[PDB]
């Protein structure tokens, strides 16, 4: 059961990182957890620097929020950005330096999938408002794997494709009208494209919504702050329902309200 996002708030830290390396990064859980892995189980890589491949793994929530990790995977690849996200017992992160999407089992700890995102800009064409390499981003909602991206074809509009979970190749694809540059992030809910703005550092909203079903767009706001006034990431968790956000050291979600 889903339903049109019209509330967003309830802030709440979970972890903070341990040094300024952890500034920004992405942290998340799958949505379709795998053996050996559970709905509690954690993912969270800091993405301070240039050689990012290191992957912290949590088995347990209390473990998450207090303790150390069970596991850390060193990323064959090197990955950019903090777009990534865990589905179904595999990472799905951008190589650095590239358009190339990285399918990264975490069990076997064995590529399973790399595919360019045909025609899409990254390292800097087309990041979010504060840039930050945020060219490409992942997501998962309740249909499953997508991309959020853009293209010189697109003029720099939002274009999301949903992709294959197991080969990575483009199923469908959506052209919006809004510039994914004047845009902080973005998510699905629902196969509903939402995007976030900020008018400051702490001050946010979700503005704009594109139904890939119907096809049709709409303004909003649905105000939400920023606690520690530096999020470097912003995605949508289909299973607990809540935002998981990366802000300034700070790993927190963010409880929201379908209709
Ligand atoms: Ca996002
Ligand atoms: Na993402």
């Amino acid at each position: 059961g889903c339903g049109e996002l019209v509330w967003v708030g309830e802030p709440l830290t979970l972890r903070t990182a341990e040094t300024i390396t952890g500034k920004y990064g992405v942290w998340m859980r799958d949505p379709k957890p795998t053996y050996p892995y559970t709905q509690e189980t954690t993912w969270r890589i800091d993405t301070v620097g240039t050689d990012v491949r290191q992957v912290f793994e949590y088995d347990l929530i209390s473990q998450f929020m207090q303790g150390y990790p069970s596991k850390v995977h060193i990323l064959p690849r090197p990955l950019e950005s903090t777009g990534a996200v865990v589905y179904s017992g595999s990472l799905y992160f951008q190589g650095a330096e590239s358009r190339t999407v990285i399918r990264y089992e975490l069990n076997t700890e064995t590529v399973k999938a790399e595919k360019e995102i045909p025609g899409a800009g990254y390292h800097g064409q087309f990041p979010y408002s504060w840039g930050g390499y945020t060219d490409i981003d992942l997501a998962v909602d309740e249909a499953g794997l997508w991309v959020i991206y853009s293209t010189d074809e697109a003029k720099g509009a939002i274009v999301l494709s949903k992709l294959n979970p197991e080969n990575l190749e483009l199923e469908q694809t959506w052209e919006t009208n809004i510039r994914k540059q004047s845009v902080a992030n973005a998510f699905i809910i629902c196969g509903t494209l939402y995007t976030v703005s900020s008018y400051t550092s702490a001050d946010a909203t979700v503005n704009f919504a594109y139904d890939t079903g119907t096809g049709i767009s709409k303004t909003l706001t649905i105000p939400f702050k920023n606690r520690y006034k530096y999020s470097s990431m912003i995605d949508y968790n289909p299973l607990e329902k809540k935002l998981f956000a990366w802000d300034n050291l700070n790993m927190v979600t963010y409880d929201i309200k379908l209709s």
